[PDB]
DNA sequence: AATGCCGCAGTCGGCCGACCTG
DNA sequence: AAACAGGGAAGTAG
DNA sequence: CAGGTCGGCCGACTGCGGCACTCGAGCTACTTCCCTGTTT
DNA sequence: AATGCCGCAGTCGGCCGACCTG
């Protein structure tokens, strides 16, 4: 009976309900049945799997990305630099971008917000060339790279460029300004200290000021890496997309998102 | 331990307490680390502040420094701008608030820029007042700083120079009470609402802290070190209560 | 690049020993080994056991190999005949080169299935029952053919077997005695953005997987959001 | 369980380590295997530093020539027999010495006229290998101690099949006091799974990977393995 | 045309025979030959014959092989193994297909050797006593890969023995068959440089005809330019 | 060489002081 | 005669 | 034993995305490598 | 002069019979 299903679906590639019906076998039974078949395509609208991770502790984990501001002509080349803590976020308008420019951002970012545990960027050759390297490496910073055409693995930053771009637009409109430089600084400033959250604080009262700890819940959670449900264990941050459980034996923080975490 | 406090003092000249509160080296010892350097010799934040324009010769075109310093956190910003008429000032107005935030009212002198309609009205438009020995202090240190900064002349233009003094300035030097600038002008000092505990680290076997607390529970405590990145759990018997 | 030269002179082994004993180029052991005139589960689970005749040996032309079918490990000998006698010696050296396996698919030559051949392989625990078998049928013959001044077909058959082992090793580095001794996956380009495969998994984590394509070089990373599980 | 023991040492004559982690069984039950039986009475890494020697058996004849290659570090012992000693049988032996093992570089050896001659050292030399002039003899010891148990197991056609499966006792199956064979010294989580596509818990089965919720279950189909969603599957 | 695509998609010949058969381009021979999936003294004087393992006959993996050195003209009868009494039925079953020798070239197997076989073929007058016949197992082999569903191994066997046989044709457009019932240094006159050796065809009184392998006509060449060869 | 994100805006739902009313 | 220093191409990623 | 339990079963639900008329070209930017004019 | 849809696959959960045990 199977045989005559697999047999079947090799000729013609019908559909799981067509077998279920058709031969009365189990449902999980035609699905794997079209799930084996080469010449099926593979399944594309994959679920959200993993997750851009995050310091608990603010000025531990940055991000970097550059973007194209056109309406500011020679200087479109905007650099934006934005903890994953607490998004404080700061950004220059240097005319192009190489070493020398990002060298020179990165020391106005540092001043701005101060020493970083870690940056991770993308794979771009001015964040790859070794002179950014030991300029870190003297500065004490680690820096990571990502995988390369995957602008997910800077999806926090790129959320910050669509702000940034959005408070420049609204500013642009609202009247005029001497040069991008101004208009840039009027919009940090906003961004970091008047855009407000719902939670009563600002930028800088989540950049600097002090951590809150709450008495933290515990939840079931489901580890991707062994296909089972342990737990229970302490759940430190949430959101919408992430969650950071903390096992005791675990070395470190672990990052999954929100599906795979269970109340308990 | 000590030889990476040279090293950071070589590549920032930092004061002696910022070594000393952050490295655990003696206070004498730290002491003639920075002496062994060659070229080393209001009642709330963001409510009263004060802005001269400096000379410095050093950078030769963009001598017209502006200087806008906190009077409760002494927190600094500095710009090196072309010249010192209106416009220049207005722009060094918006990124002294970007850098800092919004103050209740500006003090300064009688530069004929300052007192021009534009500069009143723009004040007037953000809702910050303005009125006309502590910024002339901070002219001689951020002069000092650039002074020590100059060791490794690899700086493309004075914006970074300055940016990287103003960084060590706001950031890395630390008061006597081991406090940095940036603490101050956020100014979250207050009673802790969480505990501060000790702490024994493994790998030295030795009492390390205080630090922060998370949580605790079942045998173990979620401790969270200062220097350190991610949470590190340890047995309860090796936690100790502090006040 | 140095020494890759000579070494490829003496042994005549594939671009992937130069490159991953060397650390020399890819491009670079490919126009070394083009240029050369002579160069134109778990282990012990399962065995192919055939005779194959080389006209070069003469009187020593039938061949015995015994491949291994997870680790492709080969071994092999030279005897004046393929009767039951020769492939009972040639099994017990196979042994002594290999270990003890459990399952030895043979084909149904008469000297295979004899009874002799049969309470011998019965006493030391065994079973009995291709394109493996074939395969490694032309790697030992193309092996030989490049070899050409040794002194009797059993020294470069020797030196055969050692360069096909210890020498030679696949795309992820390892050669045969090691995988002898020491995961498939559909995955998604990012390029393109067009699927392709099945490819090997060497390890994963976390939302992202680590693919090698047998006809690259080096491992691609890709997000776990782009993983499908082949068969 | 014993049975087993019996036979294999009866007609393979083992050690009592090996017998031991191979079927489990008391320790005095391979002493007495071992009793009972009448036949049956350095360096730093492996592949670095190796000895040879030649050596005389009685009871081969014309092939009483017995070259021996031992690595200091692993103890894995290889061997051969042939009519000889000269420079072609030494470089016969180096043959199937290096196809058995690998590429040392450290080779000892004694003062024989053949290992000092120049064709070896310059066939070493072309194959970048160095040769500089207890271990050999105990491992002779060894070798003939296996060989005096091995005769009356059973005919011997040729003292080439009797070398080999004495070699091959002495190396691949044999093992050390921590369970290491020196073959394996040389180069050193089950689940239950559902078949959904007949619906029968078959198992138990070594897992290999996971991720996605997918677990990579592999039953002894030697081809492939395949792969199941975690809902379907339950530790042992 | 078409005709030369279902002649090759049935019996698979080489270029050269479907281009003397159906009369075609050369480069049309060579480009149908690419495309098809499945494509990747005198007579009687001296034979070479061994044998060759086939993994796909099963129980018959034991193919024998006969090639006369002169025309390679050759034959194949897969048997169960390679014993006295196999060997003997292949020799006469040979002897049958092509005629009779006066010298055969083995191998020192012992079954070759053997008494019964010695004493056979001195009972029929012939004498008894080296990559012709490898060509030969190469070529038999790729043929029978080639073939690919057929019912029994003989059926298959006796299909490409007639398809390298009777079928394929060589440069001159002789049948292997046929060819079964001289060396020259010419002179380019194009280039101006020297080219051989190659296969005369006819010459005299002041004109030769030269046909290189590797061309698809024969070229005329004056008698000035011909050397010998050997 | 190392993983999607979240603000603008809608909206359900509960808290609660005020207002109807048994 | 071997060494050394520009420049262009090329691969690669944003 | 039958009330209680668990697993097989699948109804119902949903996160995801690309169908849209077709595909590109090119820029900046850094590294590695080969080639070649200049050196001792 | 006229408006986003929905298959694929994963998954939650309720039903129900074979099965355990009060
Ligand atoms: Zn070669």
């Amino acid at each position: 009976a199977l045989e005559s299903a697999q047999e079947s679906h090799a000729l013609h590639h019908q559909n799981a309900a067509a077998l279920r019906f058709q031969f009365h076998i189990t449902r999980e039974q035609a699905r794997e049945i079209v799930k084996l078949c080469p010449n099926c395509p593979d399944w594309g609208h994959a679920p959200q799997l993993g997750v851009n991770p995050r310091g608990l502790k603010p000025r531990v984990l940055w991000q970097m990305d550059v973007t194209h501001v056109s309406e500011f002509g020679k200087l479109k080349y905007v650099h934006v630099t934005v903890d994953t803590y607490s998004h404080f976020t700061f950004a220059t308008a240097r005319t192009g971008e190489a070493t020398k420019d990002v060298l020179q951002h990165l020391a106005q970012s540092f001043a701005y917000m101060g020493i970083p545990q870690k940056i991770k960027t993308d794979n771009a050759p001015a964040y790859v060339s070794r002179s950014i390297q030991e300029f870190l490496a003297r500065w004490k910073i680690s820096h990571v790279t990502g995988i390369p055409y995957n602008p997910q693995g800077q999806a926090i930053v790129e959320r910050t460029h669509q702000n940034i771009k959005a408070q420049l637009n609204k500013l642009q409109k609202a009247g005029k300004y001497y040069t991008p430089h101004h208009l840039l600084a009027h919009a940090l400033f906003v961004l970091n200290h008047v855009n407000m959250d719902n939670q009563g604080h600002t930028a800088a009262e989540r950049h600097w000021g002090p951590i809150s700890a709450d008495p933290k819940p515990m939840v079931m959670w489901k580890d991707l890496l062994t296909g089972s449900w342990k737990g229970p264990d302490v759940l430190i941050t949430a959101g919408r997309g992430y969650a950071c459980v903390f096992p005791q034996d675990a070395e470190s923080p672990i990052w999954v998102p929100d599906r795979f975490i269970r109340p308990f």
